[PDB]
């Protein structure tokens, strides 16, 4: 059963516990093991139905509850640490393409991830990217239980303003943040100190949304009127290594109003991926 696996090292933290690199004692296969709740039950329920090359594979469940996953050598945070500077623009494109393919697959099946960040993206030695950690995910946008939301830096303006409900638009904002991070050698786009600082960094770059751009903004549970910062002329200053077509895609992912954010399917059709 559980003792069939030898724990090798602690590799992470999920939404509900610790992740270990482990070895199957009978076969010597290397796996990622999560030992432990609603987050575990939800992850099993979703992953039994979400099979895609850009989604982490759930191999087995042992009953203590043990979840046996596919092993990847790094998460994107570790990948960035090892890159220690600019990523090759082709790797930037490949990793974004794969992330959007995985997200596209989820969204077409009415699943939003809700916890998209570099620690939840796995990178294997063949340059393949996988989405992991579906413990906060929602099916049909239905809340399962909770204040539990994605870490501050990847939170969209609607969520920062207290929206409790959202569509797959939540993941497209996080994808835009990760795209800027990929293009910037792992440097975060909006590394806010708290909610107020997060909203200020977002609006200072993109501009504070007008009534015309976002009519319902004023109705949000935690809405606060911010200074009307102008929309920065170009993203060339924040993503210097990203070409003009890349920056156009980035702008379409980073719309403050959730309804205006490009979908994963539309992003995959963007000219950025022309020669791919
Ligand atoms: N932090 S790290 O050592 O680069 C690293 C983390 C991982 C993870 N694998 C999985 C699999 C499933 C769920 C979460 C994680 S986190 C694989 S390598």
């Amino acid at each position: 059963g559980s003792q069939k696996y030898e724990k090798l090292e602690k590799i992470g933290e999920g939404t509900y516990g610790t992740v270990f690199k482990a070895k199957n004692r009978e076969t010597h296969e290397i796996v990622a093991l999560k030992r432990v709740p609603s987050s575990a039950l939800r992850e099993i329920c979703l992953l039994k139905e979400l099979k895609h090359k850009n989604i982490v594979r759930l191999h087995d469940v042992l009953h203590k509850l043990t979840l046996v996953f596919e092993f990847c050598d790094q998460d994107l945070k570790k990948y960035f640490d090892s890159c220690n500077g600019d990523l090759d623009p082709e790797i930037v494109k490949s990793f974004l393409f794969q992330l959007l393919k995985g997200l596209g697959f989820c969204h077409s099946r009415n699943v939003l991830h809700r916890d998209l960040k570099p620690q939840n993206l796995l990178i294997n030695r063949n340059g393949e990217l996988k989405l992991a950690d579906f413990g906060l995910a929602r099916a049909f946008g239905i809340p399962v239980r909770s204040a539990e939301v994605v870490t501050l830096w990847y939170r969209p303006p609607d969520v920062l303003f207290g929206a409790k409900l959202y569509s797959t638009s939540i993941d497209m904002w996080s994808a835009g943040c990760i795209f800027a991070e990929l293009a910037n050698a792992g440097r975060p786009l909006f590394p806010g100190n708290d909610v107020d600082d997060q909203l200020k960094r977002i609006f200072r770059l993109l501009g504070t949304p007008t009534e015309e751009q976002w009519p319902s903004m004023t109705k949000l549970p935690d809405y606060k009127p911010y200074p009307m910062y102008p929309a920065t002329t170009s993203l060339v200053n924040v993503v210097p290594k990203l070409n003009a077509t890349g920056r156009d895609l980035l702008q379409n992912l980073l719309k403050c109003n959730p309804v205006q954010r490009i979908s994963a399917e539309e992003a995959l059709q963007h000219p950025y991926f022309s020669d791919f």
